[PDB]
């Protein structure tokens, strides 16, 4: 059978259209907000958490509003770091909300999560007709109207994100795999990536200095890779860079670019800080 | 720092354009080929593994005479440097779902990105290999857990090396575990769910039914779900439900695994 293509989208400053602000809408918001996307939310009513969490500028419906278009709210002080809705339109979707006043701009992603299925299908088809089949669309819980699927997620300390997708299995299985992965890193505790980052840096540099440069130098790549694979994510933060540089020097020169490190158990006892 | 949005795209039968059939192109083919996508590859020359693995029919334009999404093969190969006219699609209700470049010339790569964004709009997905500012998305470290589960690891301002290391760690976890027999788990979780509905069909116990299944399946975990004894868990559900006023307090995990597995 066919696999999905799993991708990590860079949404900072991208215009995103979310139609439906209820329970499913809110879960869409939890995933979209930390991305820096510039989102327009269209919904006649909102789940109770949305205003306080992501759009404190939206006014309650019973406050008098004398603007010519009282349904539209623009966050007056928006930026990608806010984690805030950019634009809220209090209304059922209407075709003219697809218009971006400015026609260089475009919606990177258009999503729906409303209780009307025939209206969702109509929106999907209108969006593909207006913006082409290249326009990404997702109609919540309607696989035939989705270009992509959200799945089970987990974060491994602020810089690592994992997505778990199923190819024709219940989402249930994705959540079980997620908890399993989360248990694994929970048991592992601190990975101290800050320090792992540094040391892989000075490892790289150090080896470049000893390098003997263009041409085996892929050996530098394959050497740093095999070495760090043998330490793994658990121990890269604890490598003694100087001892490994002395081991590289010997494997690079005087061994003819050997790529045959010592057994893992030894590498961990002789070359960790 | 912003987080990325990780998504799983359904490309079965979608047109995909790849420009550059070298080393980097070969790595793009590895990820695109199992997706059922209908790919056009544009390149004057090809890395030697491409034809053998993905375009045997290649032996200016080469159309695969026996293409289908299960083949894992290129649909169309254009032996040429990219020309603007290769953006055109016969039926123009058709579109390229993703457009990717993997060529050594930077200005030409950037020209292609802007041309595609101009012609197909900023909604058009584009990725220029190794040029962050010309990419709408990034590939990352992947692994399969069977032929049914797919995992993507992405780094946020961290070398991709960490993605690979986390990936190899998750791979090892599932390697230790052994066969998960998810086809059987799928069947048992279905018969479990059907059974519970019968023991508690009224509209008012919907939620209970759900949380009971969820807590139960959580406790068996991905590793043991294929081995549950449905009948026996049904008898356990009966007691927890009727008798114990909808109890969600289950036998402790190691008993649950010993008694309720076959
Ligand atoms: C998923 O997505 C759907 C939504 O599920 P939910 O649990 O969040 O339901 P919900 O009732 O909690 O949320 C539905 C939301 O969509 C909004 N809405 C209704 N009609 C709309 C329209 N025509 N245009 C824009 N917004 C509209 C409602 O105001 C509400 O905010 C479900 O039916 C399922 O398909
Ligand atoms: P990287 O490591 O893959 O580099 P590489 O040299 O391994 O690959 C570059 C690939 O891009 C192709 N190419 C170069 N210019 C091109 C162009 N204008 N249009 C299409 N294909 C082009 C080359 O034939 C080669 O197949």
């Amino acid at each position: 059978m066919v696999k999905s293509l799993q991708l990590a989208h860079q949404l900072k400053d991208k215009r995103i259209l979310l139609i439906g602000g209820g329970e499913v809408g809110l879960t869409r918001l939890y995933k979209l907000m930390p991305t820096g996307c510039k989102l327009t939310l269209v919904s006649p009513d909102l789940h109770k958490s949305i205003i306080p969490k992501f759009g404190k500028f939206i006014q309650n419906k019973d406050q008098p509003d004398y603007r010519e278009d009282a349904k539209r709210f623009i966050n007056p002080n928006w930026d990608p770091t806010k984690n805030e809705i950019y634009e809220y339109i209090r209304s059922d979707f209407k075709d003219e909300y697809l218009d971006l006043e400015n026609e260089n701009d475009a919606w990177y992603i258009i999503m729906t999560c409303i209780p009307d299925h025939p209206e969702s299908a109509r929106i999907y088809h209108l969006c593909k007709e207006r913006f082409g089949k290249q326009q990404l669309v997702n109609v919540a819980d309607k696989p035939d109207l989705c270009d992509f699927y959200f799945g089970a997620n987990l974060e491994i300390g602020d810089r690592l994100q994992i997505l778990i997708s199923t190819n024709g299995l219940s989402p249930r299985f994705g959540a079980l795999v997620r908890d399993e992965i989360r248990n694994l890193f929970t048991q592992m505790g601190d990975l101290a990536l800050e320090d792992a980052v540094v040391k892989l840096g000075e490892l790289r540099r150090g080896i470049r200095l000893l390098a003997p440069d263009d041409k085996d130098v892929k050996y530098r790549m394959d050497w740093a890779r095999r070495c760090t694979d043998l330490f793994g994510i658990q121990h890269c933060h604890n490598i003694d860079v100087k001892r490994l540089l002395d081991l590289f020097k010997v494997m690079f020169q005087e061994q003819n670019c050997s790529l045959q490190f010592p057994p893992r158990e030894r590498l961990l006892s002789e070359y960790c800080s």
